[PDB]
């Protein structure tokens, strides 16, 4: 099994205002993009130490009985709103992952996709204040944070490709983004159970097969234990760990509008008898937001595929993964 390359991408020209330096770091993402798929993003400027002690006091202190009442439909079938948002629980002897999924805080009984039932909307659920002192401040505040971080990656990725920087961040907005953070929890047990054990093709024994990300892009905080690998035409390659950087990956709509200029890696998750923590944004539009699909390899960039609506793009994609990688 070899290693892929993973380049540490400076990204802080992204926030400022030298634009020769922005296309240096364009150029950079522009061939991570073109070769295996992932950098890390460096110099990002969110306290990546905080996240992940916040989110170890929660997974760490949230009992059995704040579960189930936070738990999405799939555990809970009180709970038929919650399909993206609240508690993934784990299976004691079957299931070893866990993990806690919430949406923009801008989705509350106020926001119109909430009052017409959109899909894929959804007011958050959050553990009791004074059980979970800070949590709910911590996490929201986290949110806007890494959409900041986002905002300016997608500058990079529309001036790589030859776009103006705004291309897709002028989709990506506070006041309907979809994006979603989740805070998984992939725990140490002594005896590990085989049956949350899953064995390749290749003989590698996973915690989660292949997949693409359902994403425009996914920045991707991960504790410093390896276990990803990044799937190329000469085998699945192992992504080395960095718990003070971001992970970043193109998802399945930027695969689409690219004509596959811009690939959505095909990643899995070695299994790691390890305490550790997998912490992604994903990167998602506006229910409404469309992407006309060009290609950069052509000199008339002209592509043949559809635009998409990102709602209808997001609700397929997210049935899609529980109904081939299991629900989570
Ligand atoms: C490889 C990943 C980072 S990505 C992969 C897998 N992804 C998902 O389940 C999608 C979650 C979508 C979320 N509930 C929402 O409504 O927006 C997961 O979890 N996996 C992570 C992992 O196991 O670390
Ligand atoms: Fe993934």
């Amino acid at each position: 099994v070899s290693k892929a390359n993973v380049p540490k991408i400076d990204v802080s020209p992204l926030f400022g205002d030298d634009q020769a330096a922005k296309m240096r770091v364009a150029q950079q993402i522009d061939a991570a993009s073109r070769d295996t798929g992932f950098f890390y993003a460096v110099n990002h400027g969110i306290n990546v130490q905080r996240l992940s002690q916040k989110t170890k006091e929660f997974h760490m202190s949230i009992t059995p009985e704040e579960k189930w009442d936070l738990a999405i439909r799939a555990y809970n079938k009180e709970h038929q709103d919650q399909v993206r948002a609240g508690y993934y629980l784990s299976i004691p002897g079957k299931k070893a992952v866990e993990s806690f999924c919430y949406l923009n805080p801008n989705f509350t009984p106020d926001h119109p996709r909430i009052q017409a039932k959109t899909p894929t909307h959804e007011v958050n659920v959050w553990p009791d204040e004074t059980k979970h002192p800070g949590f709910q401040d911590f996490a929201e505040q986290y949110y806007w944070d890494v959409f900041g971080l986002s905002s300016a990656l997608l500058k990079g990725y529309a001036l790589a490709l030859g776009k103006e920087e705004n291309f897709f961040a002028r989709h990506f907005k506070p006041d309907d983004t979809l994006a979603s953070v989740v805070l998984i929890r992939y725990p140490y047990l002594d005896p590990y159970p085989e049956a949350a054990i899953k064995t390749a093709a290749d003989g590698t024994k996973l915690s989660f097969e292949w997949h693409e990300d359902v994403s425009l892009i996914t920045v991707l905080y991960q504790s410093n234990v390896q276990n990803l690998q990044v799937e190329t035409a000469a085998g699945y390659q192992d992504i080395e760990a960095d718990d003070t950087g971001y992970l970043i990956n193109c998802g399945s709509y930027m695969a689409h509008l690219t004509n596959n200029y811009y690939k959505a890696p095909i990643h899995r998750v070695k299994w790691v008898n390890a305490e550790r923590q997998s912490l992604p944004f994903f990167v998602n539009l506006g229910y409404d937001s469309v992407i006309d699909p060009f290609d950069p390899r052509e000199p008339n960039g002209k592509s043949d595929r559809e635009p998409l609506s990102y709602g209808d793009y997001l609700q397929n994609g997210l049935v899609s993964l529980i109904n081939k990688n299991g629900q989570t």
